């Protein structure tokens, strides 16, 4: 027989049908998440937020941090 | 591409490492696509998580759970 060891793209029956459908579903889920992420990346690329950056509106100063020095470390440096 | 089963004597590649590395790279790439797609889904579409706090995970489903006896669904309306 030489066809079973040929249509492995139909199943590559030889390792595990579950891991084969898992890698096929991981590549199909990654491709669907790559197009879904690229679709939301392009949709949120131009204008689809409430302005915050320097392109739409400059705001949201500093990252998630308070306005006071309260970190531990008497002489760590 | 029909090449790993050629030098296999030189090592015998194809063990469960080629399937664990394929599912690990597929889950690591899908994971980066899930953290980037989730951050892009909440950035472009922030209205999909208010459900709770407002900064952790947009989703969390809910089966037939009990609600408060009044009219609304606990915190809403």
């Amino acid at each position: 027989m030489d066809l079973v060891k040929n249509h492995l793209m139909y199943a590559v029956r030889e390792e595990v049908e579950i891991l084969k459908e898992q890698i096929r579903e991981l590549v199909e889920k990654n491709s669907q998440l790559e197009r879904e992420n690229t679709l939301l990346k392009t949709l949120a690329s131009p204008e689809q937020l409430e302005k915050f950056q320097s392109r739409l509106s400059p705001e949201e100063p500093a990252p998630e941090t308070p306005e006071a020095p309260e970190a531990p470390g008497g002489s760590a440096v």
